[PDB]
């Protein structure tokens, strides 16, 4: 009998729990169930992924098709708070990937400090997102881009990221709450606007979802980065 199954993405598991590969075994992040597994002198620890408090797991029970996030991938997280997500992010790329942790309040900074000391493959950067060029000299070229700033112009702090850091080809991932961009829009209204930014910058989106039951009027966008030469 086998108990965790390998999702259709990779790097991500099921027993509907979500669950990642614990990168760091014995440890949890903030208070999740662990399944350590084990066989023989063979040992896999997994850990539960909330998608109330995740919006990328939220994004994936909720079908999403693509999340480009997967083994060896690098990863620029734009707007990492405490580590929750980051966290999981951070197994699923695995000690070949990197993870760049980018969160301006210093209060969360230390939280992912002291999360990066024990998985080496994130990077802290306590920076304002709006600035990369203060940060610039850090950043490799990422594979992918997950944001989720809940800023209005969000979207434009993404794209200016995305033409600095972004490969041509990579992918982005941006979590859209509506009414922290326009409590007063629709969150019709606002998902179709920053989709459209998100056009114009040649971020083509290539799926929206919202996270209900999980979330109310929070959508992500997933797509592709097709710059000009
Ligand atoms: N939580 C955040 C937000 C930002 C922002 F707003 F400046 F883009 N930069 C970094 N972390």
């Amino acid at each position: 009998n086998v108990m965790v199954e390998p999702h259709r993405h990779e790097g991500v598991f099921i027993c509907d729990a979500l669950v990642t590969k614990n990168l760091v075994p014995g440890e949890s992040v903030y208070g999740e169930k662990r399944v350590s597994i084990s066989e023989g002198d063979d040992k896999i620890e997994y850990r539960a992924w909330n998608p109330f408090r995740s919006k990328l797991a939220a994004a994936i029970l909720g079908g999403v098709d693509q999340i480009h996030i997967k083994p060896g991938a690098k990863v620029l997280y734009l707007g990492a708070a405490s580590g929750t997500t980051v966290s999981h992010v951070s197994d699923i790329v695995g000690p070949d990937g990197l993870v760049y942790a980018v969160e301006f309040s210093h209060r969360s900074g230390r939280d992912l400090i002291n999360l990066a000391k024990k998985r080496t493959n994130i990077i802290p950067v306590i920076e304002d997102a709006r600035h990369p060029h203060k940060y610039r000299m850090l950043i490799a070229m990422v594979d992918v881009i997950f944001a989720d700033v809940a800023q209005p112009d969000q979207t434009r702090i993404v794209a200016l990221n995305a033409h600095t850091f972004l490969r041509n080809g990579g992918h982005f991932v941006i979590s859209i709450k509506a009414n922290c961009i326009d409590s007063t829009a629709s969150a019709e209204a606002v998902f179709a606007s920053e989709v459209k930014k998100m056009q114009q910058e040649n971020m083509k989106p290539q799926e929206q979802l919202t996270l209900e039951p999980y979330e109310r009027d929070h959508a992500v966008v997933v797509g592709v980065y097709r710059p000009p030469p």
